[PDB]
């Protein structure tokens, strides 16, 4: 491995061998159907709202999120990098596809498949990933750095449907070596969004752009149609010329054939025919090929950049709504702009690299933090781009001031911006992309007073209920199978209009966003104030016994729905206390003196009653009226956790909070599988897991990272990192269950999971407040 010294892979990068098998991978622990795409994953490529492409550690372009809100796992085998090498003075060379595997069907059989094991590594520190190629039969060693320009406080490049592949090649041998690197890409127009004739009209063309300081050669893969539809647009691949390399290309080869039309050229001398065949296809799959060839003298290094772009301007949801994607603001909406995007990337990727280094460096250079934590902190951010992200730039067939945004809860539970989940999972947005965060919360503000009197069938019991109640915050802002932003509350399994935590979390989220963006944005507080007051006032009406706190009703009425709460609960109670104190402070800032006085009286009354009803001398009871009331909940003081973040001070006595957290650490962590798997949600005071409901027996990844941050703020440094460590281990480590780049909501004692690719674990960013 002489190539690793010649590139800058950080030590915290997640690593695995190319072609490595993994023996202990977990699977779903529920009886209903649930996604399991295996452990062959990688860091995604593509910006926010662009649609993402998951290239795996084996090198395949396999996890497709280009259809916004859908997860499609299938390797498009034609999409590859391939290498040709010949030692100078030798008659023949070798050619090899850089993919640890082979096609299932008989297509592309003439290509050299099955990149051997123990011959290279994959590395990932999102948004960067790397492949190294160190193979006995390849004299020249190769590495590629691949990324998309995901940059905090940048809402432009961060949106781009683009990837850069910066190759580095080094000759450690005593002889000159001829080397070719080739990028193949299938014309994927019609891969989604066409019932019939999936390839028909597809055509490829070569573009050459020589502009003194920059020669670029690119294949543009489009369609003859000018239909402005979900499926139509362009993919492009290309390369920038550098000193000492020459470029060759093949505009059209058949992907639904044996491949020899391309391979017989490339495997001969690593040089292609430069044939520019623009004729459309009818039934055959087609693709393009871009290759560079060069000669490396002994000890010589060369760097050559490739790029990939996809101009697919329109997203369509299942309800029929068609929206333009965010990036269209910068490149246009007509779907004929893939080359412009690619050219931007090939001429600016070095700037983008430095911008990425600039925002990672403060964390990476802090040597007081262990590398494992950085691996998790950065790689968890995969979900921002990969979570079915929707970022609109106008509805198809119409100007507008704001660009609505949606991140999914997950693909199995296909709901945009699920509020109770985003309470934990929105930390990276507020901290790194605050304008997006604020926009999402204004979307929620705008839903508060919406009334939908028509009824729906509640799935868990069968009872009918009102869709959307005035003054109650929605569970979500819709589904990709229906109408995001328009038809809210797509979730019907329970009735969110009776939930006791959503209104509180909403208020806490509003004030969080003000506090963590510098306490300067009064306009944001003004925009949201009516909704805040309404939300707390409607929740006050659910106080039955007149203790000043909303009553949980012993039925599904909060986040932990099936692990029911009754009476005053630690969870909803603490959130209520914190929300009231947050409302007080907004009151003071906006000079709404009556609101201030009101919420202050409500706060003091509820605070006293909370302490009296729930403090047992060691921790806070789960609730007042359940069968499982003395259970130790991991999330018992969620309100106080947010109050620390919001700099709202002590809603509960310091001494009591400290004891509760020590108890949670002693029990929920260290008495659950030796504290190597996170915090189990519920534990009985006898040191046995609360078995009243499945949820209680689950570790929730995002709850645990949140709990770690809470411990950290309260000076429990060792406990915080030990708690978080178990979540890292399960996700990323060889001893875990192989959930890298698909971190689930939950696992049980056995390490099997529920709901892979989940928003909540983004809560790890709360540890950086
Ligand atoms: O995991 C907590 C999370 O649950 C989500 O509801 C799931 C539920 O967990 C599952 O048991 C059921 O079969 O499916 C529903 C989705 O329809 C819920 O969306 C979240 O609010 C909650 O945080
Ligand atoms: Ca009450």
């Amino acid at each position: 491995d002489k190539i690793s010294h010649k590139i800058d892979i950080p030590d915290s990068a997640w690593t695995i061998g190319i072609g490595e098998k993994f023996k202990n991978a977990g699977h779903p622990n529920v009886k209903y159907p649930m996604i399991d795409d295996s452990y062959v994953q990688g860091a995604p490529l593509g910006g926010f709202g662009a649609g993402t492409i998951g290239r795996t550690y084996n090198g395949g372009f396999s996890r497709w999120h280009l259809e916004i809100g859908k997860n499609k796992y299938t390797t498009v085998y034609a999409n590859q990098f391939s290498v040709f090498q010949k030692v100078e003075g030798n008659k023949d060379g070798v050619a090899q596809v850089l993919y640890a595997g082979e096609p299932e069907n008989g297509y592309l059989s003439s290509w050299k498949w099955d990149y051997p094991k123990e011959s290279g590594m994959y590395y990932a520190l999102y948004p960067n990933s790397w492949y190294t190629y160190t193979n006995k039969d390849l004299p020249v060693q190769l590495a590629v750095k691949q990324f998309s320009p995901i940059i905090p406080y940048n809402y432009k490049e961060t949106s781009y449907p683009v990837a850069v592949f910066k190759w580095t090649a080094y000759n450690p041998t005593n002889k000159n070596v001829d080397v070719s690197i080739m990028f193949t890409w299938q014309n994927m127009i019609g891969f989604f969004g066409k019932q019939v004739n999936v390839n028909s009209g597809n055509f490829n063309k070569i573009i050459k752009d020589k502009s003194k300081d920059s020669e670029i050669v690119a294949a543009v893969m489009g369609n003859i149609s000018n239909d402005n539809e979900e499926w139509n647009g362009e993919y492009s691949i290309g390369v920038k010329k550098v000193p000492g390399v020459d470029i060759s290309y093949k505009a059209k080869f058949v992907t639904t054939g044996d491949g020899s039309d391309l391979w017989h050229e490339f495997s001969k001398n690593g040089i292609l025919d430069n044939k520019d065949d623009e004729t459309p296809t009818k039934q055959d799959g087609i693709g393009s090929a871009i290759a560079v060839n060069f000669k490396l003298q002994p000890g010589q290094t060369i760097e050559v950049p490739f790029a990939l772009s996809w101009d697919l301007p329109i997203m369509k949801f299942g309800g029929g709504d068609k929206w333009y994607k965010m990036y269209t603001k910068y490149f246009g909406k007509n779907g004929k702009n893939s080359f412009a995007i690619l050219k931007e990337a090939l001429n600016n990727y070095q700037k983008w690299e430095k911008m990425i280094d600039d925002w990672q460096k403060p964390i990476l250079s802090n040597k007081s933090k262990p590398d494992w934590y950085k691996t998790a902190l950065f790689n968890e951010l995969y979900y921002l781009a990969d979570g079915g992200t929707a970022w609109e730039n106008g509805k198809v067939g119409e100007k507008r001031t704001n660009n609505m945004f949606g991140l999914l809860e997950c693909f199995d539970y296909n709901y945009y911006e699920t509020l109770d989940v985003r309470f934990y999972g929105s930390f990276p947005l507020v901290m790194l992309w605050p304008d997006i965060e604020k926009q999402v919360m204004r979307q929620f503000a705008d839903t508060i007073n919406v009334q939908d009197s028509s009824e729906f069938k509640v799935g868990s019991n069968g009872a009918m209920a009102v869709k959307k109640v005035q003054g109650m915050i929605p569970h979500d802002l819709g589904s990709s199978y229906a109408l995001p932003w328009i038809k809210i509350n797509a979730y019907d399994w329970q009735n969110p209009n009776i939930w006791k935590d959503l209104n509180s979390k909403y208020v806490l989220l509003v004030y969080r966003d003000y506090v963590l963006t510098g306490k300067t944005d009064k306009e944001f507080l003004k925009y949201t104030w009516k909704s805040v007051k309404t939300a707390l006032d409607k929740l006050k009406e659910m106080d039955k016994d007149n203790d000043g706190i909303p009553d949980n009703e012993g039925i599904p009425d909060q986040t932990y729905a099936t692990w029911s709460m009754k009476g005053t609960s630690a969870y909803c109670g603490s959130l209520w206390l914190a929300a009231l104190k947050a409302a007080q402070e907004i009151g003071k800032v906006l000079k709404d003196n009556e609101a201030y006085i009101k919420y202050n009286e409500w706060y003091k009354i509820a605070q006293q009653n909370f302490e009296k009803e729930l403090w047992n001398g060691e921790y806070y009871n789960f609730d007042t009226e359940s069968d499982h009331k003395d259970s130790i909940m991991a999330d018992q003081l969620a309100g106080q956790w947010y109050a620390d973040i919001l700099r709202l001070g002590d809603i509960l006595p310091k001494d009591h909070v400290q004891k509760a957290l020590k108890k949670i650490y002693e029990f929920n962590v260290m008495k659950f599988e030796n504290g190597k798997m996170g915090a189990v949600n519920g534990m009985r005071p006898d040191g046995i897991v609360d078995e009243s409901d499945i949820q209680a027996q689950e570790v929730w990844t995002g709850v645990t990272y949140a709990l770690a941050s809470f411990m950290k703020y309260r000076g429990m440094t060792e406990e915080a990192y030990n708690t978080a460590y178990g979540v890292y281990k399960m996700t990323y480590d060889k001893s875990g269950k192989g959930y890298w780049f698909r971190t689930p909501e939950a696992w049980t004692k056995d390490g099997n999971y529920r709901a892979s690719m989940y928003m909540r674990p983004l809560s790890i960013w709360s540890m950086e407040v």
